[PDB]
């Protein structure tokens, strides 16, 4: 018997967070269902899924086992994404293993050539549930024998016609998309299965409509032309007087984001996704974070100037950070105790979990060179009131 | 509303780049706010309300000035509101249920102004945004055409018919004459105002040759009627190998396809610009002539230079799904002008027989150069599906 790093942190009562009592709005549903089904009517305004709730680590373990019964293709999408349909009428999104557990993006890469890997969806869940946001839905990664659990079981002429032997007597395929689907980008087995993560999938948007927003630090996807953040160094000032980002809870909650996004290196966050049903005030789902984890001897700054420009952040998520770098908890150990917890260990290199610790302790300072600019209380709004004290 | 679904979907929330203090080209009148609207690479906004309230005012508007435009295929006057902002009018040529004969060659073909206004919707539904707009009006042609003008020469062309209806023909080239005169029943003739770009002292207007122009004349064919390598060479020309401008005009090519319109000899630029905008869509009056005939000539660009955007062939393959689609989506549409019905049912059918077609020509030539070499991106960093 060991002690769990990760048992510490959830009895902390900057993690005894309660939240407000929830009306007839505010559940984006009236009402043994399956495990997919029970996770989505526990989508609330202000989380999605809520702390602890068993059913997400069950809902966890059908994506592990659970038998594919159909998979189909993402036609016209950004990079091959497959969609497993499963016996309980449930279903999942699946990225394929891009590159190896050892390898960085190239320096010279730009943000919209990465690669989307298995390995920052499956990490950004659990990073995200240890910073108590709650607002990844739940990935669990997967080893997929790609003859069976893939080819054989769609109806898909166009995944289908990708399937080959290579001159190494491997399984391949590579769909027909946009980045990375051609023979010489094959994805192969050795010889038969390929690995991937399995994203548990959001309420069919029939029931659950989505707005997308643009998110204002959005970078410009072309060479040679800098957005506009990128030259005006007041650039916040007029952000925070622009419509829905004067209101909440957003800016806030977009700092959550660019915060999370920093930490991982993300910086394909073009768009966010709100739930509609409850308006200009719910939470950011923190969605596509395929593009995570790909340097991890490298720290991208400049996903960390939404924060330098705003200069705000809420008081739950600063302590938290603060807690996330004290030794007895902190991300790394507090990490890999969680990324443990998957078929595909070690789902993040040690460097990864070391670069989490780095990035941190940037984020502790830009906070704190940003406190002692605008004072605190402007800079550190407050939403501990009424809550467990320290 | 399945309008309403249409602009809800991500493949129309596309966003533009940031714009610079160049891309732009400059309680306004609506006109007005038109003109500086227009950047780099669109003409409007997916709402921008200043388009939709700009067809309010071409509908109702008081009349101040009407003009010929001189030396014209056909009539066209020119309206000058009480905004000092102005519009051009083409009246109406054809019924409803006529079709152009088949013996006619494109370039005897008439300008029909449901075409011109149901092009502009067409459009708007592609997301292209390059048609000026225009809304179709009923205009008293005594108070509002015959009364109001200081032409001589078009006053002149007025008489009464013998069944005592208002008629007149105005006086331009091979359609001005009595037997060609325009006649309400007995004094209101319909016609679209098509909205005026912004004056050329002020806003300069390159005007291009397409590589596809027809030979205009008969017996003889045009260059690349003969060689189905055309495009190899299109290719390596100058200003088609830079762009967004083969893709462009694929772009171009499918919207006229869709219509029938093969009277695409020039089109036109802002300069101010550059070699990198966007193509304004102008004049489509040539389309929505025939229904029961879909004129492959105009999609041969497509089969030989074999290059979309992905922009704009994942809404071609959404307005084929059932629950969006052309049809419906443009009767609904063309249901928000005054001269409804714009386009006659069999009109918008053809829209989408046309619209499947289109969608297999693209099928057949991504599985002959594959993906990537047919099917640019321009989606990187825009809304995913």
């Amino acid at each position: 018997r060991v002690s769990s790093v990760l048992q510490s942190l959830f009895e902390h009562p900057l993690y005894r967070t309660v939240l407000p009592d929830l009306t007839e709005e505010d559940t984006l549903f009236n009402l043994s269902y399956p495990n997919w089904l029970r996770f989505h009517i526990g989508i609330n305004r202000y989380e999605l899924y809520s702390r602890h709730n068993p059913v997400i680590a069950a809902l966890l373990r059908d994506l592990l086992s659970q038998k594919i019964s159909s998979v189909g293709m993402k036609s016209g999408g950004t990079q091959l994404k497959l969609i497993m349909s499963f016996q309980n009428y449930g279903q999942a999104l699946f990225k394929p293993m891009k590159q190896t557990r050892e390898q960085e993006t190239p320096p010279d890469f730009f943000y919209f050539s990465d690669f989307e890997r298995h390995n920052a969806e499956i990490a950004a869940f659990h990073l995200d549930r240890i910073l108590d946001f709650r607002r990844v839905p739940p990935v669990a990664g997967r080893l997929v024998n790609m003859t069976r659990e893939i080819r054989d079981v769609t109806r898909d002429k166009k995944l289908w016609r990708t399937f080959f032997v290579s001159p190494a007597n491997n399984i391949c395929f590579y769909g027909e998309c946009s980045y990375y689907c051609s023979t010489e980008h094959a994805l192969c087995g050795k010889p038969d299965q390929i690995e991937g993560s399995l994203a548990a999938f959001l309420p069919d948007l029939a029931l659950a409509k989505r707005k997308t927003w643009r998110n204002p630090w959005r970078r410009s996807y072309h060479k040679r032309k800098k957005a506009e953040w990128e030259v005006d160094p007041d650039y916040c000032d007029e952000v925070k007087q622009t419509p829905p980002y004067d209101r909440g809870t957003r800016l806030l909650d977009i700092m959550d984001m660019t915060i999370f996004d920093f930490l991982m290196g993300n910086m394909d966050r073009h768009h966010y996704e709100t739930f509609e049903k409850f308006g200009n005030d719910t939470f950011i789902i923190h969605l596509d974070n395929g593009r995570g984890f790909g340097k991890h001897s490298h720290d991208e700054m400049s996903i960390l100037v939404p924060l330098t420009q705003c200069c705000r952040v809420k008081r739950s998520t600063y302590l938290r950070l603060q807690l996330l770098a004290k030794e007895e908890y902190k991300l790394s150990s507090l990490m890999e105790e969680s990324l443990l917890q998957d078929r595909l260990v070690p789902v993040l290199i040690k460097p990864h979990l070391e670069a989490l610790d780095r990035r941190l302790r940037l984020v502790l300072k830009v906070l704190s060179d940003c406190v002692e600019k605008d004072g605190f209380s402007a800079v550190v709004e407050n939403d501990l009131d009424g809550q467990p004290s320290v």
